[PDB]
């Protein structure tokens, strides 16, 4: 697994990329209120959005990452905190189902589908994880993004090449860490996504904005997210069956 020689400059990234608030607060702004309800959270990494959902009130919290270094990075930091959380090492891919949750939380899976057949096979599993009246709450790679147009590097994310593959476009980048940790991503279009989520049965789906606010813009120089606004790397993404 590939977070398997990135380990804890995960979480340094996400303490000093610029990115990182816009994305946490735009997932939090999808997922609303968790009280009381089941949640599964998807390439949980070291387990950042199950367990504050946990923190807000969620009733259950499994996380499921490929990555067994992750995967016990994740289950110190339950032990550390003393919460409840749960984890499994799996390919979301190609695991068995786990239960219906409420609420699958799933922050940079699809981005990580290495082909449009996992894409597609991704989204099944989630709707095999939900219980008719519940919700995906993802956070993707914005299709529309094109290396070209601006890099991320200030944001956090240094992409360093693009290249096709399949239908759409992989690329190797590394988050700005010290020193900075390499990764491979996918780009997946717009409609290879809108096709993965209504062939995996959810008649209902919208793409969200990254929540860029004012205060945002305040504490930089005027100009400091014009590559985020007109190149943007990452997108939210609800749908419900
Ligand atoms: N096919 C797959 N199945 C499950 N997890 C995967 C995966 N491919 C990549 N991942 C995991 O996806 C994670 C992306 S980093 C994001 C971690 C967490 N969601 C957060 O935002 O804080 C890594 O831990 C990586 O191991």
């Amino acid at each position: 697994a590939r977070f398997d020689s990135i380990g804890g400059l995960f979480e340094d990234f996400t303490q000093s990329a610029a990115q990182r608030a816009i994305e946490v607060r735009t997932i939090f702004h999808m997922i609303g209120d968790v009280s009381g309800k089941s949640v599964l959270d998807l390439a949980c990494g070291f387990g950042f959005f199950g367990r504050e959902i946990y923190r807000r009130g969620a009733a259950k919290v499994v996380g499921v990452d490929i990555s067994e270094k992750m995967i016990e990075l994740a289950r110190e930091e339950s032990r550390k905190y003393g919460d409840p959380l749960e984890f499994h090492v799996r390919d979301v891919a190609n695991m068995e189902p786990l239960g219906q949750f409420d609420l699958v939380n799933a922050a940079w899976l699809f981005n990580y589908a290495d082909s449009v057949e996992n894409l597609r096979k991704m989204f099944k599993v989630v709707r095999a994880s939900l219980k008719p009246d519940g919700k995906l709450v993802a956070y993707t790679v914005d299709p529309d993004f094109s290396l070209a147009k601006g890099n991320f590097a200030k944001y956090g994310v240094n992409v360093l090449n693009e290249r096709a593959w399949g239908p759409g476009y992989r690329h190797d980048a590394e988050f700005v860490t010290d020193p900075p940790s390499q990764f491979s991503f996918y780009r997946w279009s717009r409609a290879d996504y809108e096709s993965a989520i209504a062939d995996a049965g959810f008649s209902h789906f919208e793409w969200q904005k990254p929540l860029l606010e004012a205060d945002d813009i305040a504490t930089h120089p005027p100009g400091f997210w014009d590559v985020f606004q007109n190149n943007c790397l990452q997108t939210g993404l609800v749908c419900k069956p």
